[PDB]
């Protein structure tokens, strides 16, 4: 299924999607993507919209 990430960084913002078998693999892609963007922070997931958010 399609999973979405919302990134709220101190210096940047972003949004991306990935196709994954489970919300496990999507989280462990997004928690590499937020790696690529130098963003570490507080993480939440919304099952309704399959959307993760990280805020620095």
């Amino acid at each position: 299924d399609t999973y979405k990430l919302i990134l709220n960084g101190k210096t940047l913002k972003g949004e991306t999607t990935t196709e994954a078998v489970d919300a496990x693999t999507a989280e462990k892609v997004f928690k590499q993507y937020a790696x690529d963007n130098g963003v570490d922070g507080e993480w939440t997931y919304d099952d309704a919209t399959k959307t993760f958010t990280v805020t620095e």
